[PDB]
């Protein structure tokens, strides 16, 4: 269910374009990380996609969420089973 | 179905503090626990589970407008925010 | 509107986070929280319930000094972080007595 490159980019555009609007602006202003609920400086939060871009995931308010480096990273490498033990360890 | 884990999160701590800060994911505004609902970012229909990641606070407007406005009409609600 | 980016190195952030740790242990600080007054809401709390807050955040250039350091209660300390400048004002302006 992988997508093409002119798509994996076709969205990473709607990303930077969303990443630059009131919604995302204030969102990072607050500093609250979606996953662990902790507060961080607006810079230490990343735009993370629930359903990946390379799986048909769109870049919208209904699929993109603020995440800190920490949570956002573990999400990438931890195993789908490990990701839970981590969020459930918080 | 997963409506089990569903009402579960609602009684959890991550969600208590969540609906206490009162931030709606969609419009970024703050509301009272009475105006906030729990919504699944990744619809449950398409096989979305009920877990910290795929569940966010949403005021009635955003929750209903997304759950009822056509694909083209929901996108318009946001552009107006 | 002209604008510029100001950067705060991680060397500077630690530097301030250390002076803070030292400032937090001073007789001077112990005295300040001993009074138990929250700088933001002016409500009274037990010394355990107060934390040190920088009016001007360290990542925004602020320093760890008596002037920029202030005692704050749990609620005020966070709300000052996740509420935008306007929700904060209203939050303050909505404290009775
Ligand atoms: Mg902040
Ligand atoms: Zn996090
Ligand atoms: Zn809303
Ligand atoms: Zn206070």
């Amino acid at each position: 269910v992988e997508v093409s490159e002119q798509e994996v980019k076709r969205e990473k555009e709607k990303a930077r374009e969303l990443r630059r609007s009131q919604w995302w602006k204030n969102r990072i202003a607050r500093g609250i990380c979606h996953y662990c609920g902790e507060i961080f400086p607006p810079e230490e939060l990343t735009m993370d996609h629930l359903v990946p871009v390379v799986r048909g995931g769109k870049s919208t308010r209904g699929n993109v969420v603020p995440a800190c480096k920490e949570c956002n990273n573990r999400k990438k490498y931890l195993l789908p089973v490990e990701w839970e033990e981590y969020l459930d360890s918080l």
